[PDB]
């Protein structure tokens, strides 16, 4: 069996115009030979293209990686992981429907599901989906769906994705996995059980801080369809520059991953047995509540996690005196970032639900890169060790 | 008064490092100076930029430029004129509420109106916008919203925006107005009263075919905010190089209308005269009904309209005899553009809605580009002689 | 007209797309060792490498081709590109070349500093006069160059005429006309043997490209000018002319509105008290005008006046709000610059007063804004 | 001392209106605050911008990258290889100067240096430069330089780069190196003696089959902008786009080198015990010639070389029977290539410099990418098994 490497490497699909890198197909419109074959295409018969909101060859091209890397019937290609997300739901959630959510999500996905979904007569929970029998005792009649992010934005904690699915497919509710965290090398939602899996591809997948945009892939044909359709008139689009360069990112994927990989849990071991740090919550790490489930249901770990300081002050002092780190917010670049998620990623999440959360000032996101890893190490260890 | 040319060229706000482009910020984040500072940005406190999906600030270059034409308090870019569209209707109507839309919608609008909202509890009737007596009847205690095209695609039918505005005003309901066929040149629906003013960029105002893209501008800066705050959940993002390409296309927006409206007016008038011809759908024909009230309403017209042939074989025969006009749908591009709008653009609208809105496989839709006239005339006489 | 053939350029659809594909690619696949070795050879169709051939940028080549009325066009990274290798394709050691004795301040350091140390003899004289170009003449003489009107004093050369002698005794024309365009000025059209376009200015027209364009009378000439890009390697990249293009589609309606906005804007300038003087060729006092108007059929809009001073100069400079202080010419919006200190501030002491470059003067490119706006931000610059 | 990959990462500059990703200059011109300003920058003086043929911001920030890794005093990126070649040879030789250069070399520079330098009134010899004492026989009171690729293309015939740099140092003359094949990982001239190093950007350095471009770097502030002076009437520039592009694959640079080298040396040491196969040159096996000076001078191999088959007929057969290499001209793309030197690069090359060069039909070159080596391998046996 061929190596992930070598099929990103190699994608279906036939040359245009012999071009060896795929063209940027920068066009509203296609042209069509007559009337009937024009016709056609809107019926769905025949090979070709209309419209790049329909569909566009440079799009497609990136929507083929994805789909031959999460082994699902298709993917769609989105202008951000939120229109993934917006669109991996509300195709199929209607008024009167229920979803059960992860109650530790990125911001604005608590953002689009507390606020908006029930503005559209959804019903939601967000629940502790770290254990399989809060998620039971939280189903109802109606309940349509189960939303995932394992390891979650941003403490890392692991659901039983597996365990969920199981009662997802006794009670005829999609399940839903966001693997923004881990990338589609390690954790692949639709081997575990899932029905859909979907991106951040503005992460690890592009992984060059360059460009925004989400993907979502469907176990089934009709689902993938369906998706589509719903994309086709809310209009999160992937542009062909965009998808010129994810495709071009994702090129280097598997290789940036093992990096990554073996960083981050470097840097995790560092900060734990540093003195001025409290825990770590990396899910690589046998500490980790949670770890024994992503060892099983994972073939790595992503790099992007947290840890806990002494104080906020400590927090700050170390944050603000790294010479290779980068503050800012993202995750998933070559280069390696920090934040300080209570006050930024998820300063708009509900005390509520930031308390459930577990949030804290004291905590501190680092998103490492791919830089030799002695480096990132003495960065933080000068930090650590200031007057 | 500076003109609105120079005004396209001249946008507000600083130059980056000297550039006299504005450059193309192909990145997803930024870098704070400090942990305060980020806190703050994240609070709307002081000035910078986070993450593109927030803001951009090539985005917001092209967002200014737009806001400055349709005299607006903001505007916020999109992927697509239906994510424009998307995020200018649900980002205010939710369960229970009622909204009154034009019987005559680009295809998927209507596809937006007729499946998804009312999977979202939100009530919706098309109606014939045309007559404001009709508005009227088919108001309720729960409407909140008017969403009108005019003038509409493709048969060009004409709403009264000002007089619908008015009864929006008086009874508490927000007035959309898709303004995609005509542009901001020649039609400013919130200076006719609107709330809400879009485009599908993707058409004139980018001008060029090469770019997908949607616009919209609020009258106030509560509803953009809430635009803005939609988008950011919703994600239909304007990519940092299409929006680069959308402020360049728009750089000649006023010379390209200029020709545009010539242009379509003198290709509408020769189609009229021509004896395969059956009717010629222009606004700016005096044999049009609804002519009054759009010469008053706007300031020009789009170019792109729609004829009657006398049977499916003759519309057949005249897109595919064609060697200067391109058979593609879209439209607003610098070339000519022709479709068949019940098998193509309209293909997917319900048998029903269809009849309403008038669409036969008789009709024929042209986009006129800015070629010479004298070459898409002779190319039309040159098929129509067949 | 020229509208309608350069939105319909000769090709065929890719995938059916209606925008021409931008093919970001350095290499191409081939179907079998023979055709790839058949390509080499020139044999077939098709592409091998972006270097030799993309088919982005023909499809930008095949435009310009088409409104030069060329045998075929040659793209590159900048006009420089283009002028070094539409001249040093063809000279070599021991040859001659005249060349106008007002050009672009970088062509002035290629003709000066770079071609005789290849061993090449270069002549700048005033080309504005035919017999001075028959009096410089030499045996071993085989090229004229000319810019014509020449940045940035307009001065304006007889192509035609110069094209007659260049026929007679065996010498390649080459003519820079990128300060008036191709819509307006076809030097192929009048004689000449080449060319070419600082792409960077008019024709691309948006501010935000350099490129280059040669366009040959012949078949064999615009071979020798592509094999020697294939060794030098100015080239066009793929998304540059694809910009090129893109701005290429509205040219000859921005043209007209240069011209005219530049026209408007000289005469205002003539009768301007402040003004000593105007060189626009389109103007009936600008010496030369009856050449331009029968060698031309319109104008750009880059031309230079005269204040009574430097500090004059530099007043009027500093105070516009409309216009912009920056270098370049051919934008969409006004630019205005100090030939003196800045385009022509490495131009030889001897070189510049042959010129007749002054820190009094100042050109201004006067974009497609509307001209009545452009007035008066002189206007209030010019009182205030 | 810090990585060369955290170096590449984290390249000196400010960052652009607070931008991760250095933004696309895609601007022809720049505006100036006063007359004098200007003026000013057109004396050198002050910081800022004129005009991108001067100076790009984008295109710069890449220069900085190469310069980094070369050690240079100063970079200058162009439109190809080819225009950084022309560039560095040509900005310095006039009329009556003497050029001794390799006499195997990429098919394009034996045509520059072999049509267009003499007609520019400049002695040029083609020489066997892995014998030092060739080039010094070959020397005379008006050379002025040497021009090296080392390992050169197609052969890898290896040339002792510091024993040159030695002669020319002590005799006034420029040392020029192509270390395209090798990239600035592994080959650093600068390092070696050589005054000028250079690529084309357009193999490795980019490494993503997407951009042609070229850079130059030298030793001296002087050459470099003696360079950039005639770049700027030359004109061979490197679009901001492609700059942008350049520097995105750059930050890969380090780990895709580690793997081609790697998979490259693998595929050697399998084509070398294949039955089929005659001869391999890659420098980094100990039965190539010059293999004692390549590991000496280099910290690292290139994976592209060439390997003899028994017949021209054979050579074919398995160059059309690949799965996974693809059949086109370039290298030091992350997917495998595959070319016939003799009828593709350099089939323009003179029949006596042919001979000289040692390239027969029997030849196939071929540019190991990033795919998992042993899909490469299986790929390869397959082809030379077949019936
Ligand atoms: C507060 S601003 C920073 C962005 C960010 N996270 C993004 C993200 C998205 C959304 O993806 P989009 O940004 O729409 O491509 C979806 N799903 C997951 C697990 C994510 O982590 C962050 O820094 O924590
Ligand atoms: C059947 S496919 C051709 C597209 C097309 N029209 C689009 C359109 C949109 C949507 O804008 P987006 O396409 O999302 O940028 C919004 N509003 C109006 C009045 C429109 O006409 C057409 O050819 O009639
Ligand atoms: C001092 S820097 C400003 C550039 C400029 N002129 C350029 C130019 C070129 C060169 O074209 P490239 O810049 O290489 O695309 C060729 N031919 C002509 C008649 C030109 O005017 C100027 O502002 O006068
Ligand atoms: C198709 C190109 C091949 N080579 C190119 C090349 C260049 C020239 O570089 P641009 O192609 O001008 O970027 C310079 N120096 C070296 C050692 C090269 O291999 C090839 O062999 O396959």
């Amino acid at each position: 069996a061929q190596d992930i490497t070598t099929t990103l490497l190699h994608p279906k699909g036939d040359h245009v115009l012999h071009s060896h890198a795929y063209p940027i197909f920068q066009t509203s419109t296609f042209c069509f030979d007559s009337t009937q074959q024009g016709a056609d295409l809107f019926m769905g018969k025949g090979e070709g293209h209309i419209y790049s909101r329909l569909g566009n060859p440079t799009v497609e091209q990136f929507e083929e990686m994805v789909c031959s890397i999460e082994g699902a019937a298709g993917s769609a290609a989105f202008g951000s992981g939120m229109g993934a997300i917006s669109s991996s739901t509300l195709a199929f959630l209607q008024k009167g429907d229920h979803l059960i959510a992860g109650d530790t999500l990125y911001g604005c996905t608590v953002s689009l599901f507390t606020h908006w979904l029930p503005r559209f007569g959804i019903e939601v929970d967000l629940i502790d989906t770290s254990d399989v029998e809060k998620v039971k005792a939280a189903w109802k009649p109606n309940t349509k769906m189960v939303y995932l992010e394992s390891p979650a934005n941003p403490t890392c904690k692991v659901s039983d994705i597996k365990g969920i699915a199981v009662v997802c497919h006794e009670r005829g509710a999609r399940l839903v996995v966001d693997a923004t965290f881990t990338s589609p090398c390690f954790l692949k939602p639709l081997e575990l059980g899932a029905d859909i899996a979907l991106h951040s591809v503005s992460k690890y997948i592009n992984g060059h801080g360059d460009v925004i945009g989400g993907v979502s892939s469907a176990k089934t044909a009709e689902d993938i369809a369906t998706i589509k359709f719903y994309r086709k008139d809310a209009g999160s689009l992937m542009a062909p520059m965009d998808a010129f360069l994810c495709a071009r990112g994702m090129k280097t994927l598997p290789i940036r991953m093992q990096i990554h990989m073996e960083n981050g849990l470097k840097v995790a071991k560092f900060l734990e047995q540093h003195e001025k740090i409290v825990k770590v919550n990396h899910p690589g790490l046998e500490s980790f509540p949670g770890h024994d489930i992503a060892k099983k249901q994972m073939t790595g770990y992503g790099s992007t996690f947290l840890f806990e300081m002494k104080s906020f002050e400590a927090a700050k002092k170390l944050m603000e005196h790294l010479k290779v780190c980068t503050l800012a917010v993202s995750l998933g670049c070559v280069d390696t970032l920090i934040e300080h998620p209570a006050s930024m990623t998820h300063a708009a999440v509900p005390e509520n639900i930031m308390r459930k959360q577990g949030i804290t000032p004291e905590l501190v996101r680092i998103s490492v890169g791919i830089e030799n890893v002695d480096d990132i190490i003495a960065d933080l260890k000068q930090a650590l060790e200031l007057w």
